[PDB]
C-alpha cells in the first residue's frame, strides 16, 4: 500500500460527510446505501466513524459532476477516469466527485459506485494507490466476478491501519 506524501491523516476519529447532489443514474436509496457501505468497509477495521450532514459543511463533501465542476481537474466524458478524491484536510481536501458522463449502477452491468467510492473513499482517508492487483486500492477499476464476496485486502487494512491503527 502507499499513503500520500508526508502522510496526511485526519487528526481526529469522528468524521462527516454529506451528499451534496444526486445522479440521475440510480435511485436515491441505492446512492445512500453505496455510499454507507463504503464508509463501512474503513470504520470496520480502524477506530473511525462516520455521521452524515444535511447542511452545512462535513469533512467529505460527495457529489457528482461533469467536465468542469469547481476545481482545476475537469473530468473527461464518459470512460477513463471515474471519480477523483482529495487527501485528508480542511475545504476541498477529503471530497470525493464522482463523474456523471459514467452509468452509476447498484450492480456491475455499468460502473458499480459502491466500489468505486469505497475506493475514492481509500484516498480521502489517506491512502494512495496500491501496487497490489488484489487491494482495493489499486488503480485499475476492475468489474470483477462478484461484488458479492467483496473483501478489503490484507494489503488496504494494513495501509489504513498503519494512519489510524485497528479497531479499538
Ligand atoms: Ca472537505
Ligand atoms: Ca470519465
Ligand atoms: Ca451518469
Ligand atoms: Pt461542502
Ligand atoms: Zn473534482
Ligand atoms: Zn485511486
Amino acid at each position: 500500500f502507499r499513503t500520500f506524501p508526508g502522510i496526511p491523516k485526519w487528526r481526529k476519529t469522528h468524521l462527516t460527510y454529506r451528499i451534496v447532489n444526486y445522479t440521475p443514474d440510480l435511485p436515491k436509496d441505492a446512492v445512500d446505501s453505496a455510499v454507507e457501505k463504503a464508509l463501512k468497509v474503513w470504520e470496520e477495521v480502524t477506530p473511525l466513524t462516520f455521521s452524515r450532514l444535511y447542511e452545512g459543511e462535513a469533512d467529505i463533501m460527495i457529489s457528482f459532476a461533469v467536465r468542469e465542476h469547481g476545481d482545476f481537474y475537469p473530468f473527461d466524458g464518459p470512460g477513463n477516469v471515474l471519480a477523483h478524491a482529495y487527501a485528508p484536510g480542511p475545504g476541498i481536501n477529503g471530497d470525493a466527485h464522482f463523474d456523471d458522463d459514467e452509468q452509476w449502477t447498484k450492480d456491475t452491468t455499468g460502473t458499480n459506485l459502491f466500489l468505486v467510492a469505497a475506493h475514492e473513499i481509500g484516498h480521502s482517508l489517506g491512502l494512495f494507490h496500491s501496487a497490489n492487483t488484489e487491494a482495493l486500492m489499486y488503480p485499475l477499476y476492475h468489474s470483477l466476478t462478484d461484488l458479492t464476496r467483496f473483501r478489503l485486502s490484507q494489503d488496504d487494512i494494513n495501509g489504513i491501519q498503519s494512519l489510524y491503527g485497528p479497531p479499538p
